[PDB]
């Protein structure tokens, strides 16, 4: 029972330096100059966490990560602003997330505060390779994972922890949606509302299924009802003139199977400080979709991600036949504004507390 | 695919003792491990039996983020005539082979795997205890090794086998019955041996230890289906509702794992017809109603690190509920277990079985 320190840290720099790439980037295939790790013991517990040369990792083949998905991750954005200050996003909330999460999968707690802040110096240290550009960004991700050398299933006796750092620049372009009954990404009861591995491997077969048919992405449907969740793995929102026949901005509510993304927060702090219409954390079936577009009551339809951001969807593809999402034919303008906000506290050029600097 | 017959050997320099057949499951390995590399744009590499060895992964190995990955588990015996057997091995390449293809993994020849397989339990033979209350266990496992953090088809991969001597895993078992979680769903993935299907597990299995109990009862739907006895395909052998002797398990619908065991099980209970055998539904109520009603006889999961594991307790609605299935023998438990292992050790010929 404890945690590593950040005052701790023990920072080994790389010989050998990389170029940078150029801000013009396929998403999480470049990696920086260095790493964070930090492992765990039930005997001895945290050691003392290190910045080192970005490297292999040299895992035992019985490692309870690879056989029984004991794992975990994390994705958040450093932003080189117009100021030329490196901000982080939200960062906190994605220390709030992966604790919760290394909690449901029976990992190592830690503490919040000092993971942030090795964050915080292993992006100092390369914050070179965060863009000089302002379409680009840092992209951040942490990762726990159990290192158990036992076959047996159980809570393991070793972890590590560790942080990569990549460069990144996109992921408008409307996206086409695969909306199948026959798969399901999370259950009552299960894990899908936590950054858990576990969550995202079963889906791989989906997503192919879903390029097979020209679309980008796997609308994920559930129950009798088919109620709409996620797209592909952004949270859904839903702009349009609701059944009382009041513009509104809907979304899933977080019932156990939608995972509560940090964009998703800021998207619905954004639309209540507003006040310039109804703000709803409601149930959306396929049949509330289709009945509002036989009524023109539709007007935007869009994923929210740390990746993306605004992900705007034009056509969904269900039971043979491509349904029509006139987002693109309305601005889309909430689309639109929501990317400009965010974009303006990521960049600076505009103050909120959602940014941090160093 | 790669070919059993490119195998590339290299023997340990140094070998270690064998255990005590005393052995905990899957702590102890053999000297050896068998590696194989697939990449997209060359396609699978040459087999190699090479010593244990770390796996030496790029940090964003997709089966790291993703779950990528999925595994296989199966037992080499060395019988009374000392001759060293598989059991039902093809079946195992055969579900590895539908796991695989669900997981977007790349596909292998499965008679090439198997082989390998072969050649690596017989280069480190002498780990196979001498015992024939102890085996050892196979692990095959296929893991994507995609160095890019998007989420997408593996273009990269790495399937490896790993060799450990194990010993058991009658001792009955209490478990652990909350209808809040789920091990899986329609839908979903819960009849593959995919990774991501057990991580979220760890959770209900921890609170089922600090609660009295070693396993957790999987419950399904409203009306709480009792579909698995932890990791292991649940059997309940009992009078039915309509007074007629039978031995009952769970449907493949989807949600359960069509376990090696459980189709054995089935076929000796089919083969012997001395009693209704079914594949049907099986709700908590049922069950008590059957104990009030002294209709139930016995419970047991069955998997291949316990062919039969015995049930005792059922820790319920704030309630430890007992089930009868050691004061019931357990006689066909028992019988049961005497016929598998009379077929794995070889004292009974069948083809179930394959030699060397
Ligand atoms: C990570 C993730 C999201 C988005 O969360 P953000 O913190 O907003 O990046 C949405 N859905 C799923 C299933 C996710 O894994
Ligand atoms: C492996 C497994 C079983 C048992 O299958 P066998 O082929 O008999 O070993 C049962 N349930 C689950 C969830 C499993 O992973
Ligand atoms: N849809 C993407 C992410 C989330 C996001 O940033 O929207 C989750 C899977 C791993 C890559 C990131
Ligand atoms: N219940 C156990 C296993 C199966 C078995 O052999 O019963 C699956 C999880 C990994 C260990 C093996
Ligand atoms: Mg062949």
């Amino acid at each position: 029972v404890g945690t590593f320190k950040a005052k701790d840290l023990i920072v080994t720099p790389a010989t050998i330096l990389k170029e940078k790439p150029d801000p013009n980037l396929v998403f999480g295939t470049v990696f920086t100059d260095h790493m964070l790790t930090v492992e765990w013991s039930s005997e001895f517990g945290w050691e003392k966490p290190h910045i080192k040369p970005l490297q292999n990792l040299s895992l035992h083949p019985g490692s309870s990560a690879l056989h029984y998905a004991v794992e975990l991750f994390e994705g958040l954005k450093a932003f080189r602003g117009v100021d030329n200050k490196i901000r982080l996003f939200q960062p906190n909330l994605n220390m709030d997330r992966m604790y919760r999460s290394a909690v449901r999968a029976t990992l190592p707690v830690f503490d919040k505060e000092e993971l942030l802040e090795c964050i915080q110096q292993l992006v100092k240290l390369d914050q070179e390779w965060v863009p000089y550009s302002t379409s680009a960004s840092l992209y951040i991700r942490p990762t726990f994972i159990g290192t158990e050398p036992s076959l047996g299933v159980k809570k393991p006796t070793k972890a590590l922890l560790f942080v990569l750092l990549s460069p990144v620049g996109p992921y408008f372009n409307p996206v086409s949606l695969w909306a199948n009954p026959k798969y399901v990404r999370a259950w009552k009861g299960g894990t899908g509302d936590c950054k858990m591995g576990g969550n995202y491997g079963s889906s791989l077969f989906a997503q192919c299924e879903a390029v097979d048919n020209g679309c980008q992405q796997v609308l994920w449907l559930y129950g009798e009802d088919h109620q709409i969740t996620e797209v592909g793995t952004m949270n859904l929102f839903l702009y349009w003139i609701n059944e009382d026949g009041e513009e509104e901005l809907a979304t899933p509510p977080l019932d156990g199977i939608i995972l509560p993304g940090v964009t998703r927060r800021c998207i619905l702090d954004l639309a209540h400080q507003w006040g310039e219409f109804k703000v709803s954390e409601r149930y959306l079936t396929m049949d509330d979709l289709t009945t509002a577009l036989e009524g023109n009551r539709v007007r935007e339809m869009f994923g929210s991600g740390t990746a993306c951001v605004v992900c705007p969807v034009s056509d969904i593809l269900y039971k043979g036949e491509t349904i029509h999402i006139p987002t693109m034919e309305n601005g889309p303008k909430l689309a639109s504004r929501i990317l400009s906000k965010l974009t303006d506290i990521q960049y600076g050029r505009e103050e909120r507390d959602w940014t941090i600097v160093l």
